[PDB]
């Protein structure tokens, strides 16, 4: 029982504690907040969730359908999958895309990393996702799991925030929350008629590094990741 | 007049502006941002408003439903009603809640404590705001009166603000805004139909510190105070 | 080709970075949101837009209704268009309003300087929003033109965010984002009846300098800018 006592944080908690302070410090962070429109990619999931799990194993989130986005919207604006070295004031542009990914665990919040992301499918995404959960889970992480990072996915929504500002860690410039995708009432626009739809919304909340990206550069980024999971041509991507 | 002068600022605001600047530097802060449906405590409060006035002598706002399901989850989280020694990386969890409330004054902002707010009943807690902000009004605060917070809750909602983010002061982790409570639209989902609702909805920033608190935490701490004032069970609570 | 290389940035993006870090390490940055019905302003935009091209020669954007109603409350809450020197503790409250306004351009973000906007009509700041821009996208600014600002407006909605806790530069101590207005449904109460409505509407977060500015001045700040632009009284503004 904690309350009442004076204790020793544990090993994960301390560096997390030095590494954010320090992260703030020497960077220009802001969050921009897009909305996106869930309702295709939700249907699509719904739809093939017994396929998928029958022929790859693992359940079908939402978080592989943000991570196929945002890796290829990296891969599009390489200017934002890149590291600003303030002492020579030289810009390195990542040729790999390596996606840290926030884990909630009992011990306290692990950030592993799915190397060269870019070159995966949503079926491997997905398998990436549950191995490295379950490995920080119980402590089978090694350390190339937890260095290389060039911009990071935090699922927020996973205890039901809409939002938050998440704090990036230098060398990454961005870290995107994926906020609870909830239904809400909304206006469409078609043939000069407006009317109102019941749609599945989520924020997205983009922590960016002033220091690498404008607001005008997380807007245009932020529009690519939108316009891909509105659309939702996943199908082919599934591979069921 | 102040427009073309320049002026010495007053006390309050001198402490203002050196305590949130050094409060940012030492901390890592972050605002994550839940919904929650306020119609049942607003119905409760409109139904027991006068009873309340006559029996209890002030008016019953919505702050001091806030402020029991924040100290109820503040006992139950003792983890946010903590303090990081970040020289001796060792975590102090308060065994009182001694809950700082945010007061606008002409002279500035100030925030007085509820001391040992966890033993307070609703009409002791309407009774100890109406007090607390009556002597910041009126210059009757005594250092007691301005120490040994624990918590903060800030009437964001007072001036029409939908959120903000929030400056927390260590050593408190954490800072909570009660946004301007909205009628909205929202989706209601029962028996496998979805429709559109008209609900009293606010948004609550919670600002937490990551040195303490992380972000899956603030999450089943806002996600408590969320399902305790959704419930609205606070009848028995007004002893009326 | 950026993908796979390390470059140095150009002029504007490294004093962009150098200013931005600085910015929030001198300053106590948190930002407040509020939501505006802009339904009559779009109204009133898209009946007027024709005459206003024909007789001011520039197209009528909604970014002039929101300089002129900001520019109107720096007037009148001069506490806002102020600046704080923390060495002696004074402030200095500007007789003038010298808006700075964010403009993106391929080279990187450039802020330049509307200088005594409050002695501008609306035909007067379409313009001057209009020339500004185009010499920050074709090199023709002058330092005049990059100084002196007082308070900023940035168009975080040009390339689709709703919201951000955009990056103030001291001496100032307030920075606007105007959001994306977005149609979505609302709540009407009138007569003692709810009622759901399609409306414009826009989220405006004001990011302020706690040295400066507490958050119920913010809030009475934003409230005298939300009443003025729901009005919507500007047909005479507008000059046609
Ligand atoms: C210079 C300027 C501010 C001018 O903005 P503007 O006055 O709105 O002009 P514009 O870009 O020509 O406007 C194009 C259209 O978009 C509309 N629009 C612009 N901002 C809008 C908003 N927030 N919501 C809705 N519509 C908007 C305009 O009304 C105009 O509509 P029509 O074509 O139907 O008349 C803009 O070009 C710009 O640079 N914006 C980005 C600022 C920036 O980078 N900020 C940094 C933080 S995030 O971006
Ligand atoms: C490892 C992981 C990211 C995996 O997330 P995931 O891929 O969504 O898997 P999960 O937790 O098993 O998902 C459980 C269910 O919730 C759903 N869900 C998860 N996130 C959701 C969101 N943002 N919106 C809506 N539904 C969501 C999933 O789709 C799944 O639904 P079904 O059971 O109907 O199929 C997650 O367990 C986690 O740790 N999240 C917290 C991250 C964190 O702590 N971030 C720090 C900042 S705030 O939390
Ligand atoms: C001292 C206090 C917190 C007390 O707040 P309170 O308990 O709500 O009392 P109040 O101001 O008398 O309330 C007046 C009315 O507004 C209502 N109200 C207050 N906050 C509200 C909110 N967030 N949403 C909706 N209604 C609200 C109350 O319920 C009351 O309604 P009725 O008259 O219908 O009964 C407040 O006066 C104050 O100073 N607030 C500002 C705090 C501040 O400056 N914070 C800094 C950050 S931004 O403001």
């Amino acid at each position: 029982s904690l309350r009442g006592t004076t204790q020793k944080v544990n090993r994960i908690r301390e560096i997390t504690a030095m590494k954010t302070v320090e992260a703030l410090q020497i960077s220009a962070q802001l969050t921009q907040l897009h909305e996106v429109d869930m309702t295709r990619v939700a249907e699509l999931r719904k739809k093939n969730k017994p396929a998928f799990i029958e022929k790859h194993g693992v359940n079908l989130t939402y978080l592989p359908f943000f991570v196929k986005a945002v890796v290829e919207a990296l891969v599009s604006h390489p200017n934002v999958n890149a590291s600003f070295n303030a002492k020579t004031k030289e810009m390195t542009y990542h040729s790999s895309v390596n996606l840290s990914i926030a884990v909630d665990t009992p011990a306290g919040l692990l950030t592993p990393v799915i190397h060269d992301a870019q070159d995966l499918s949503i079926p491997e995404i997905a398998k990436a996702i549950v191995d490295l959960a379950d490995r920080s889970r119980n402590n089978k992480l090694k350390p190339n799991d937890l260095s290389g990072g060039t911009f990071t996915i935090t699922n927020i929504g996973s205890e039901g925030a809409l939002s938050d500002t998440p704090i990036l860690v230098p060398p990454q410039a961005g870290i995107l929350g994926t906020g609870a995708i909830v239904k809400r009432p909304v206006v469409i626009t078609e043939d000069g008629i407006d009317s109102i739809a019941i749609r599945q919304m989520v924020f997205l909340p983009l922590t960016y590094d002033h220091q690498v990206v404008d607001g005008a550069d997380a807007g245009r980024f932020l529009t690519t990741i939108k316009d891909r999971l509105e659309t939702a041509n996943f199908e082919g991507d599934l591979q069921l």
